[PDB]
RNA sequence: CCGCGAGGGGAGCCCUAGCACAGGUGCUGCAUGGCCGUCGUCAGCUCGUGCCGUGAGGUGUUGGGUUAAGUCCCGCAACGAGCG
């Protein structure tokens, strides 16, 4: 399992945004502009895609966590299927501070493992029914932020973000911990803060999906089956 | 209590003299405790960690909707917590 440059076309992975929003910096990996709009250079992408792949493999191979992160509409349900088939992900809302502050982001973690604790008690039909949906609902609200964070019981070892310009909270934070960032790249990015790049569309289905299952693919090959 | 007894000593209480002292709704609420009136049963006041800033400080608590309500919802560099 590799990947064509026919593939990636396919994917429209090489559509870049338009003109206007545009880092200069990304410029190295760019072929040229027709109608308004950068075209990757694909040639660069795929060769910059095995560097970066040749660096999940390892981290994988060596047992470390990735964290997903796709804040975007797009994504979201790209990255979550993704991610399971068996990493953490965030897909809902980045919370600040879910690296940096981690600890007390975690906390978070054994509130809502605790009141999954409650839900499967009978002590929870003792609440006054004003508490008892009131508390469901802060059950409820950790499950749709934390339900992937939850897996996390300590930083990651590497985290892969879809849109580098979108999340570059999550960008800066793995930075001042010394976490390797690797990022589906488009245009709009500085690519300076991308550890492991993969230059290429970071706004269709069609280009995130085709990048991610290849991720996740050389992931489960490099963990035994 | 001592004595066979006359009786001496002693506890308690009393009076007189003298000494510690008690008594004072005399001052200072601008030396204070306690308690109370008040803004105001108004929806506010803050803290841990993270983050922003050289810094005082900010963020959170703000914004849009909702509520008797910092009541909840969506949002968001924030995630919570304490007094309300
Ligand atoms: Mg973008
Ligand atoms: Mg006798
Ligand atoms: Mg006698
Ligand atoms: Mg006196
Ligand atoms: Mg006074
Ligand atoms: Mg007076
Ligand atoms: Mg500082
Ligand atoms: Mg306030
Ligand atoms: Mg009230
Ligand atoms: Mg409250």
């Amino acid at each position: 399992v590799e990947i064509t440059v026919k593939e990636l076309l396919e994917a429209g992975v090489h559509f870049g945004h338009e003109r206007k929003r545009w880092n200069p910096k990304f410029a190295r990996y760019i072929y040229a502009e027709r109608n308004g709009i950068h075209i990757i250079d694909l040639q660069k992408t795929m060769e910059e895609l095995e560097r970066t792949f040749r660096f999940i493999e390892d981290l994988a191979m060596r047992g470390g966590t990735i964290l997903f992160v796709g804040t975007k509409k797009q994504a979201q349900d790209i990255v979550r299927m993704e991610a399971e088939r068996g990493m953490p992900y965030v897909n809902q809302r980045w919370l600040g501070g879910m690296l940096t502050n981690f600890k007390t982001i975690s906390q978070r973690v054994h509130r809502l493992e605790e009141l999954e604790a409650l839900f499967a008690s009978p002590e929870i039909e003792e609440r006054p029914k004003k508490e008892q949906v009131r508390l469901k609902h802060e059950l409820e609200r950790l499950q749709k932020y934390l339900s992937g964070f939850r897996l996390l019981k300590r930083l990651p070892d590497a985290i892969f973000v879809v849109d580098p310009t979108k999340e570059a909270i999550a960008v800066r934070e793995a930075r001042k911990l010394f976490i390797p960032v690797i990022a589906l790249a488009d245009t709009d990015s500085d690519p300076d803060l991308v550890d492991y790049i993969i230059p290429g569309n970071d706004d269709a289905i069609r280009s995130i999906q085709l990048i991610l299952s290849r991720a996740v693919d050389l992931i489960i090959q490099a963990r035994g089956g």
